[PDB]
């Protein structure tokens, strides 16, 4: 249509441009891969340039491969795409990062990663195992300086092989202790956190904005709600009367809602979807604007519901979700 | 610069992009046409991709001038320059529309503008006078209508004459008159007014998020405070204290929180400056961000201060400035 050449993005600490608007790739593992494939060579299609993805997701072949097969059509160009991928807590140990970032490298076929993240701040030990388990089932922990990991994640960059770094999952004391690192050389560009209007994150975006740290949102449609991640006693967020109201208001639907949302308070939203039709509504998320009014309604649903606690990876310092923010 | 290929941008509503911060062209009186050349070449070098200009402010031949040869020299290709400009208030006729269209396009020496605005809602008698008027010197008013104006405005847009069209000076009466206008085939961009803290616009910017109209703010930084167009008496926006500690907060500068104010809030900002270190300090608002508790603390400036009334054009109905917004 009209104009595929632009699209909005915001500006990163790096120099780098984000697109605000990215597609989510993971599914539950019920899913059969082939969805991956063809859900983001639809999602390029429908005029989405950002992908997020990550090792731990095992999607990166199909994913890369979607990349590929839109670039190689004619459909776009790799300058075009902004495409995420992240470090598991496996390979936190400061050896093991460029090894990881690599082998998703591989995986992809790409040259480089537009943007790579720490997944996770917790770390697990090295291996296979993308949760190695005791034999009662609880976590193998590791001992990692998360700084020292953050100084191989700059030479990533360094490298090429990530054009932008940044951190997932981190609160403020994790921010601090990486932004306070003697001699940092890269801030993390973003934070890539759960975010929707029952779990706002006010206090943390706010910490990010006044350190030009761009806050992503995952969940921002209420999470895949799977199991045994995601309580399944925890309300539906598109169901919200809010949410509906303003989809009525604006011939919209409660998922647009929530993604604009996040798009006028300064946020870079996702949305995984592996259906035709819902991936081509959620761009539409540009075609429409919500009034102050509609945003004070959506910030009083605040109401402190994280879908994606990650519990199981509770006790270590590191476990992110203790702390207030 | 880092990626100097991308720039942030918002959708309007007929698929077109706008850069979100434009480089302001008009300069009073004292001061030679021919200063708006260099001021230009300097905006784009400094990143400046959207320029506003309109006939009235007889520099259209410079600003083309401009435009072409930072194209010539290779700084920037035509498709990433956004340039706008204005229909007079002598050429409201519906027969003159297109006329007045050509004449800005010869001055240019441009083949199309990416946008054309009415200028300001009250029309005046056809004829080469800008400001006509009677042996009493009383200005001489048309009586016009602005649907059919409307009508010749879309006719441009089917020409190719100008890739979008919108409004200036525009109140809530006025916007609606066009949006409900029988077989309208094109809604406005945008409406570019007044707005900055000191006259924050509330009321008008909610009702053009309402409609996916741009709200795109002129007189940003506090106006040229020309006389006899500005009282001289009228508060110095960037005096304002709150803004300088915001500034002295920052590192950054009291128009630098002005201008960023309104990037978060959803609106395109404008802001002239002939000054070489001004223009490339007005780039610079998207190397920072503001919190919600400044963004609120700046929300409570609003004062009703409008520094330009053009009141020399009160007294027929559509005057836009005597109703509420
Ligand atoms: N960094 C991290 O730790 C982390 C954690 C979680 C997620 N993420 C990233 O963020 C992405 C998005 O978060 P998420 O996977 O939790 O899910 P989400 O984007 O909040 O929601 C996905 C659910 O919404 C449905 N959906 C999508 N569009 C819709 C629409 N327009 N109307 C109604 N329903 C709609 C999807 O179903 P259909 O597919 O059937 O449309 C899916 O069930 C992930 O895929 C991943 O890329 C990161
Ligand atoms: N549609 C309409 O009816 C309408 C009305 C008015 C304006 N406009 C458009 O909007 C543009 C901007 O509005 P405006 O001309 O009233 O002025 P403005 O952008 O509000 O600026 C006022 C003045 O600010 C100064 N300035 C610029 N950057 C500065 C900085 N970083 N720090 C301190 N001072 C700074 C400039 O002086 P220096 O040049 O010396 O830097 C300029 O004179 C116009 O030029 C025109 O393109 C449209
Ligand atoms: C289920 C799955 C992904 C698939 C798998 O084989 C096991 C692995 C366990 C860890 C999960 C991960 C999906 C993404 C999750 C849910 C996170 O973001 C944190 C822990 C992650
Ligand atoms: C542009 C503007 C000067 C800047 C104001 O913000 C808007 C004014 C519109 C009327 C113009 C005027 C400059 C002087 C003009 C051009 C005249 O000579 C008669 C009409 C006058």
């Amino acid at each position: 249509s009209v104009d595929d050449s632009k699209y909005q993005c915001v500006k990163l600490n790096d120099g780098h441009f984000m697109p605000v608007l990215g597609f989510g790739t993971y599914a539950p593992a019920e899913v059969p891969k082939s969805k991956a494939l063809e859900a983001v060579k639809l999602a390029i299609e429908a005029g989405f340039h950002h992908i997020d993805s990550a090792h731990v997701y095992n999607n990166e072949e199909q994913v890369g491969l979607a990349i590929r097969s839109k670039i190689a059509d004619g459909s776009v160009k790799r300058e075009d795409i902004f495409y995420t991928s992240k470090l598991w807590s496996n390979s936190h140990r400061p050896e093991l990062v460029r090894p990881a970032l690599e082998r998703s490298l591989k995986n992809l076929q790409l040259d480089y990663v537009d943007l790579y993240l720490i997944h996770f701040p917790v770390s697990v030990k090295p291996g296979e195992e993308v949760i190695p388990k005791d034999e009662n089932g609880k976590i193998l922990f590791d001992t990692v300086d998360l700084c020292a990991t953050w100084e191989a994640m700059e030479k990533c960059k360094d490298a090429g092989l990530a054009k932008s770094i940044g951190v997932s999952n981190f609160n403020h004391r994790l921010l601090e202790m990486i932004l306070n690192k003697p001699g940092l050389k890269y801030k993390p560009v973003c934070n890539q956190v759960e975010c929707h209007p029952y779990f706002n994150q006010r206090k943390l975006l706010d910490f990010c904005k006044s350190k030009d740290i761009v806050l992503v949102a995952y969940s921002a449609l209420g999470s895949h709600r799977e199991e045994p991640w995601v309580d399944p006693n925890s309300p539906v967020l598109l169901e919200d009367p809010v949410l509906c109201a303003l989809a009525k208001k604006h011939k919209r639907t409660p998922a647009l809602i929530a993604l604009r949302y996040q798009l006028q308070r300064g946020v870079v939203v996702l949305a995984k979807s592996y259906n035709e039709q819902r991936i081509r509504q959620n761009v539409q998320v540009f075609e429409f604007q919500l009034t102050s009014e509609e945003m004070k309604a959506i910030d009083g649903l605040n109401r402190n519901v994280r879908y994606l606690t990650l519990d199981i990876f509770a006790g270590p310092p590191n476990y992110p979700f203790s702390d207030e923010y």
